[PDB]
């Protein structure tokens, strides 16, 4: 199609324009006294959040030129949001400030490209002063105050968050849902807990529950399918002579076994029970060998050179509780040597390790919890379905940025960490006059966030910059109480991964921006 | 269709204006203080370039008459793209100049195809100058400074690209692929590695790394399919008997056979490891041949009238090392003569000699990389997407020119060879005084390379044109550095093909254009 | 649909508006000085072209009258472009000028039927006054100049058609092909050459080229599919018996058969090679018995009597020489007795002149080609693909004007003769005034072309039509010399075909459209 090319200064412009309107959507939601957005939603009701990434991303422009500024200028917020789950309108504000700065800088007819080169400098050594200024996050008081800043000044999440990791450990998994109530609740599950339940309600020991309760039994881990019962005589005898129950891990169990087994229970012969094998394909495999390894047992499958009616008490994986119901079997402290346990979880860690997908290196991460951690569930309770997305939402926040202090510490909150670093930063000087004046754009750019974060609060953003620079360390300004403090004392945690990632992606996306000067774009 | 049909001047003007659009929206990203361009994309965010013929490839024009024109100019670019894969700005700034001249000569009522013979000799003439100019670039030094040249004075590109060269060899494939960090990685391999991971996870006899080791194992080269294990107990036997490893490089091994291979592995009775034949048909025969030949032995098959069972020790091959792991094997140090070998890639290398298309062509250099060479795998590291396409667009456009200049040789970069080139060819004439215009044309053109690269500069294009005209050999302007001195001092090199291909493909699509009278286009 | 009449004088100037629209667009290109038109093609790029039919074809009006007028008058090109591949500016100059001369009579109350009886006298006895001002064009230097003349002054192009002519020799085939390089290639081939590869290459007796290589072989021609070994073993052994190779010219080979050979070939046994048999259906057949006759053999064929198992050393063809690789076989030197051979070719002959499509014509020349003459291919090089298509343009007019010249002579070149036939014709009456008329329209009509070429170069076409009339025989005027002379001496040899075809077609279209008085097309 016939195409409309521009060139240099209204390009420019347009980016400007786009790159502003996306950041002032965007950054009425940063701070403690930044307000909701609603974005409309075609299929349902309109959608109440304070993310930034959720807002930037609904935004386009009809201009084409201006709308090729949004997109790129929403990267920033993507990619923040992709690395630490936090700080996405801190990066857009970061981006736009930059973008700005560099854009007047470009405007004097100076080389941008040696603008990008100094604005990199600057944000390599503002990186390496953020990771200086970084100290540890590993109490559950500093994990709860980031869940707190993250969640927008709520205490319960951050709390909660706290407590999940406590109880569930590091190598577990902690996930967020809704709930049915008005409160937020978790619930911590360890061992190995799949959703397989019982086969046949008549295996049901307890009719008051519906569930099937089997203590010190054996575990058959069949990694095959079981049509015939002659295939599994041997098995049943041994069972019968050993008197405890059984509990058959199978792909399936058909109809003539699985009658013959509820027959055999209620005829007070075997008392067995049949589940499913939790997972399809490779990882049933490798989840049927975790129950293996923490059961004592072995999986019974035709791809090693030995047959089910072979199999005998040995093969047979022990634990000490089998609870199963409607929906779920948990296999509970399985006689499992911490040898095998400790070498699976490596060999899953280092699948982690060379795991791309972060689907994959979720589930690798849930089979260790199974193995070794533990699964915390946490549910969202509140009146409504805009509540529940919102709370829902800044509840995810905070779990990103206390995962983030945890794993890189945490500094001084509220944009302080990076006018300190300005203040440190402030000597830097490129390869000519032109990196210099990048650098001073960089310099001037990453005191945006309090500034921002003070103007949603309706407080003087210079004055508030003025004297927290005055100030030093952690020294800055609380938005939400709008009194000068510790940020770290007070509870202004702010996550040195959050910070950096998003400094780096707005750099990366603004001093590329710089060098342009055309562009070619459809016709309106 | 009812047509639009122009005559004389204002087609001629037509085409100068489309070819003036598409050079000023490409000539934007030449020289060092060149600046890209943001191409808007209809599916997904813009992306940010600076090679010329990717902003060339973009250019459509509502004018049906201007489109033609910029679609005849944009021939240049691509061309020049297509032969050395740099110098696609020059080439369109090349073309412009000759295009404008030649049209402001026809201007004055005098004959085309004149300037057509003039312009051609005037280029003949030139591309010998270039030649006879060109020294060669074999030094990891020059292949350095060609590189950072090409990739927009990027020292690290230019160093990896010559790192990988050596590292590698002559023979060798070196290719560039986006990394998962912020920096480039370069990994080098030797020897013959195929992507065939082992057939069951049973064979890994290293659960912590997942992988299969074979240490100066049997090499099974069989082109068929296995399907009982009747077929290979004597070669099972003989393998036993003899108690090394074995390599299985089949089409595919099925249930049966691959179930008593992995059985007899645990079992102490043969560490056999089986893996697919890479390739596919023809292919897949070629490389099962390269390795029998680095191997030693004969491959399976039952077109040559011998059989899996007949197969003895004699007809495996041999190797010192066989890596497996769930993707690759590599067969490192197998024992074969280097007649053998270098006869297969002198085979290859005839092939090559007769192969058209360029992906059989890069199929066969691997191929022989794999028996001789090596291959080279260079990562880029960036922050963000946008980045990613840049910088691997910049590296491409390095690696392409390094490849030019160690072929072909060097010049002095920045348009100062074809200013001597032009001084040297001002006593050219034709068989008459319009065929002399059109040489004039030709050389009033090849200055306009230096000329606009110190323009994207911000200097006066005319002033420095002057004064390395009053300058000789390789005397010239430095515009990333602003400053007079001898090219090939500083590292300005500029590959001869690159050059060279551009003035041809600019001067045959101008001097084709200039002897045009006549438009039929379709109504708007 | 409801229909647009015209009648009278408007309908007549309508014609004449479509006709110099289209005249006009054409001409353009006539002469050593023509022009060049690019046309627009939606698919791809447009294209440069210099041949009168391409440019006519590409016309059309949104005028329908106009429109009907301009594809009334394309038919003149269209035919001569049919008739002798060149001349169709030359063609279109001559209607347009019958045209308006015819038209201008009836204007002023001319009878139009006179006005064609008169216009066909007089072409018929320009014709007659053509083929008697015929010289013959046998010399390879008429050729060559035949050839530059037609391809633009292209001296080359000329020489490598006579060269081509002069290899191949008057029964051969010549075609012209895009090349690789920057310059044109002749390749001559003698003998017959089918494109048929190797059947295995196994059978590759030379693995440095690929090639199968047989000296002094057997020929099986199979006109028949040959699926088991068992067919073969009567002429396997006599062949090996023989000790001589054996190349089989078959339908197909199967697998069990082509194993069994290629097993014989490596074990030395017999040196048996593998080919399909070229054609498909008949035209297989009677290449097979090409084959067959210049081989000496017999074609194996169920459909005579006789079986593969009873077929003996005498059924089989024998040759000097067999040439086989990946994509063609050729036999060199079969024994074969002159007498089959140019039977065989009488009768293809008999067939060319009972073939009245032209592509079965050129089917069997180039079997008799293959039997007696030979096959030349010439590859145009250049820079760019618009050269491509120019190049060989010009080439393929060159090859169809060399054609023509020398089936039918030479005259005078640049419309000099056109103008010694109507000083020759100054005297001719018809059975009225109306058709004396007829008779002036249509000598004031052929001294168009002379006229057109002289405006191609700017100078006047009055004086220098005046002067030449004012010579005679050969005296003209050279259009890119600008001098007058002679024709024949210095080059400038038109084909007596084509312009007598061109003549013949303009005349018999505008005698045609003179008579109209009507017109009824659709409404707009
Ligand atoms: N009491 C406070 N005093 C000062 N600054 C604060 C205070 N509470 C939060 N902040 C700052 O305000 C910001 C928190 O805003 P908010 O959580 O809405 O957005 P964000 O951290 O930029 O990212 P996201 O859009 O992903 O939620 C952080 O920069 C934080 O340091
Ligand atoms: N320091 C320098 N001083 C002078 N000229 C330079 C310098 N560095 C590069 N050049 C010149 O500038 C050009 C390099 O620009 P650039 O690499 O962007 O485009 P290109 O070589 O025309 O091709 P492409 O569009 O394929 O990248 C070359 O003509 C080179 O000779
Ligand atoms: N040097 C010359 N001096 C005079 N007339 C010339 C000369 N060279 C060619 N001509 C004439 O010009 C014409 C050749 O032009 P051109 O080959 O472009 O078109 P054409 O022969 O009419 O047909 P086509 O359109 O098929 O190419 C012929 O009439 C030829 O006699
Ligand atoms: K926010
Ligand atoms: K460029
Ligand atoms: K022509
Ligand atoms: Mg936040
Ligand atoms: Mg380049
Ligand atoms: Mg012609």
């Amino acid at each position: 199609a016939a195409k409309d090319v521009k060139f240099g200064n209204d390009a420019r412009v347009k980016m400007l324009r786009g790159v502003n309107v996306l950041a002032d959507a965007v950054k009425v939601t940063l701070g403690p006294k930044g307000r909701n957005v609603v974005l409309d939603k075609s299929f349902g009701a309109p959608t109440i959040t304070k993310d930034g990434v959720s807002v930037a991303r609904e935004i386009e422009l009809e201009d084409k030129f201006e709308n090729m500024g949004a997109q790129m200028v929403k990267e920033v917020a993507s990619k923040a949001n992709d690395a630490a789950g936090d700080g996405t309108t801190t990066a857009t504000v970061l981006a736009q400030a930059i973008i700005t700065e560099g854009l007047k800088a470009v405007a004097a007819g100076m080389n941008p490209m040696d603008l990008k080169r100094g604005i990199d400098k600057a944000v390599t050594a503002a990186v390496e002063e953020l990771k200086a200024l970084s100290v540890p996050c590993s109490d559950s008081k500093a994990i709860a105050q980031v869940g707190t800043i993250s969640a927008n000044s709520d205490e319960t999440v951050g709390k909660l968050i706290a407590e999940a990791m406590d109880k569930v450990g590091k190598e577990g998994v902690i996930t967020v849902e809704d709930g049915t109530g008005l409160q937020d609740e978790l619930d911590v599950v360890e061992g190995m807990q799949f959703d397989r339940g019982y086969l046949s309600p008549y295996f049901i020991n307890k009719p008051e529950t519906g569930a099937v309760e089997l203590e010190s039994p054996f575990i058959l881990l069949a990694d095959k399918k079981i049509s015939n019962i002659r295939e599994m005589l041997p098995v049943l005898e041994a069972v019968a002579k050993a008197g405890k129950p059984l509990l058959i891990i199978a792909e399936d169990v058909e109809g003539e076994a699985l009658a013959t087994l509820v027959v055999n229970t209620m005829r007070g012969i075997v008392k067995v029970a049949a589940v499913k094998a939790p997972g399809f394909g490779d990882r049933r495999k490798a989840m049927l060998q975790d129950i293996a390894t923490l059961t004592g047992g072995t999986v019974i499958s035709e791809e090693i050179g030995m047959e089910l009616e072979k199999a005998t008490l040995e093969d047979l994986g022990q634990a000490k509780r089998v609870v199963i119901n409607k929906d779920t079997t948990t296999i509970i402290d399985g006689v499992g040597e911490e040898a095998a346990i400790q070498g699976r979880v490596a060999q899953i860690r280092q699948q982690i390790e060379e795991a791309t997908s972060d689907y994959d290196r979720e589930k690798l991460q849930e089979r260790v919890a199974k193995l070794a951690g533990g699964v915390a569930v946490i549910k969202v309770g509140a009146a409504t379905e805009v509540e529940m997305k919102e709370k829902k939402a800044r509840v995810e926040d905070a779990l990103h940025a206390t995962r983030a202090a945890v794993e890189e510490g945490v500094v001084a909150g509220g944009g302080v960490a990076l006018i300190r670093v300005a203040s440190k930063l402030a000597d830097l000087r490129g390869q000519n006059e032109d990196q210099n004046v990048g650098i001073k754009v960089a310099l001037r750019a990453m005191e945006a966030p309090l500034r921002q974060i003070v103007l949603n609060c309706g407080e003087e953003p210079s004055v508030v910059a003025n004297t927290v620079k005055g100030g030093d360390g952690n020294y800055g300004y609380n938005a939400a109480t709008e009194e000068y403090g510790n940020m770290i004392d007070m509870g202004i945690l702010d996550p040195t991964k959050v910070t950096r990632s998003a400094l780096q992606y707005a750099a990366s996306v603004a001093g590329l921006m710089i060098t342009t000067e055309c562009m070619v774009t459809d016709l309106p």
